[PDB]
């Protein structure tokens, strides 16, 4: 039948030549994992404005200019609504990251990407992000650890 309805999310990676900024989620769904900064797009908000807003709210960083790098759809067994995540990256920042109620930030060298403490799907698409290759992906999860199905492709245009 019809593909499930999806909720629009953004996800932002601050990716510099030698390091990436990640936030450890302090509470809720996915708590205890390092990831990018993101959340739900609000009514009337452009996707990129939502991405900038999520970065500011969760990390304190203000950036003008994000680059679209990928789209990932997440599905969780037992929940009919999908997560439609638009992924962005920026290399140029001009402030300091701060701990927020949602996220605790640390910088990671790019030979120390903390995959063991990141969502399992990141092992597949994060390498494409690091190579500056655009991608579309889909991951079906049983709970937070187990992938039952996934698709992934490199694209020329997101
Ligand atoms: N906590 C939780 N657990 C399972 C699924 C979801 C979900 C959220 C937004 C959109 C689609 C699914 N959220
Ligand atoms: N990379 C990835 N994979 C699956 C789910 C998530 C997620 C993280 C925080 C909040 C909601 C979903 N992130």
């Amino acid at each position: 039948g019809a593909m499930g309805a999806s909720r629009l999310y953004t996800l932002v990676l601050v990716l510099q030549p030698q390091r990436v900024l990640l936030g450890m989620k302090k509470r809720g769904f996915g708590a205890g994992r390092w990831g990018g900064f993101g959340g739900k797009v609000q009514e009337g908000e452009t996707i990129e404005d939502g991405a900038r807003r999520e970065l500011q709210e969760e990390s304190g960083l203000t950036v003008d200019a994000l680059h679209k790098v990928g789209q990932i759809v997440f599905e969780f067994v037992g929940e009919p609504e999908l997560m439609d995540v638009h992924v962005f990256c920026t290399d140029s920042i001009q402030g300091t990251p701060v701990e927020s109620d949602e996220m605790r930030p640390c910088w990671f060298q790019l030979d120390q990407i903390p995959f063991k403490d990141m969502w399992p799907d990141d092992s597949y698409w994060f390498p494409l992000l690091l190579q500056k290759k655009k991608f579309h992906g889909y991951f079906k999860f049983q709970g937070q650890d187990t992938i039952l199905d996934y698709t992934l492709r490199e694209v020329d245009t997101v």
